[PDB]
């Protein structure tokens, strides 16, 4: 129903639209660490999100270190099961470069290339996939006049030569909050979007502002990973300044996706420990932060 709603999304003076034209708005969840949570990425349990908490998207989180895909590639296999549940529900799909401690994307550049090749030469003709080509450029050495746009810049052609216009979330500095830089020297691309990371434990009034701030310069803003919790993951659940990110992202039009999708003991975590990985979650099985989550997409 969604994508066969809206269709091919684009960019269209820095606002995600539908094929129609139309504003469009994607809520979902990210998945934790394919590496490490796997088991929580699989048709039933995507559909279970679809149909019960109204998810129209999701994020598959394939971190390149931390044993992730360069350590051990067999990863990549997870994202394209992520890729075929989405198309076969019909709701879009995150691809995830996840860096992390790998803090420059241009550590990894080389595989980053071989491995965006791949995905869009199978999955580019579809337009249920959105490409996150470096979740998190971090360090006070890595800028985005440097450092991130020119890798941007040499991945982007890879995945245009065989999907010339899906969107591609292009991180920005400091753990995806630099967003005032990016959007004063922006892609050429014309469907590219820049990621930016909140998490509620940090009071975000400035943050709120600095996003406008870049809005205001016509760059599009994708919010691919925010939680419920402090900056770590963990430490406490932060629902009040939760509720004011949500309403910020209505009255600007962003799209998000919350991390995580684990039974991790941490409190971004959208589970308790005996949630079946297929889905079917019972009130008990969700943890606060899942259960806020829930409720936003249900409202939505």
């Amino acid at each position: 129903s969604v994508v066969e709603e809206h269709g091919q999304l684009s960019i269209s003076n820095g606002e995600l639209v539908n094929e129609r034209g139309e504003q469009v708005q994607l809520k979902g969840m990210s998945s934790h660490g394919l590496q490490w949570y796997g088991q929580f990425v699989n048709y039933e349990s995507m559909k279970w999100l679809r149909d019960d908490w109204g998810i129209n998207v999701f994020r598959a989180a394939m971190y390149t270190s931390s044993g992730g895909y360069i350590d051990d590639p067999s990863v990549k296999e997870k994202v394209k099961e992520a890729v075929e549940a989405a198309i076969d529900l019909d709701i879009y799909v995150i691809i995830d470069w996840h860096i992390l401690s790998d803090n420059d994307p241009n550590i990894y550049k080389e595989e980053a290339k071989d491995f965006f090749d791949e995905m869009s030469e199978l999955y580019g003709d579809y337009p249920n996939v959105i490409y996150e080509i470096a979740n998190e450029p971090n360090g006070s050495d890595v800028t985005w006049g440097n450092q991130i746009k020119p890798y941007a810049e040499e991945v982007i052609p890879i995945i245009r030569n065989n999907d010339p216009n899906n969107i591609i979330i292009v991180g920005t500095g400091t753990w995806s909050q630099d967003v005032h830089h990016a959007a004063d020297n922006q892609l050429a691309d014309p469907n590219v979007m820049y990621a930016f990371h909140f998490y509620a434990g940090t009071h975000g009034q400035n943050l709120r502002d600095q996003v406008d701030y870049a809005l205001d310069q016509g760059a599009a803003i994708f919010v691919s990973e925010w939680g419920t919790s402090a900056a770590t993951g963990d430490g406490g659940v932060f629902l009040d300044e939760a509720q004011v990110w949500i309403d910020f992202m209505d009255e600007r039009n962003l799209s998000w996706a919350n991390w995580s999708l684990t039974h991790k003991d941490e409190s971004s975590a959208a589970l308790m420990p005996g949630a079946n990985p297929t889905g079917g979650w019972t009130e008990a099985e969700l943890s606060p932060s899942g259960t806020f989550v829930r409720e936003k997409i249900r409202e939505s």
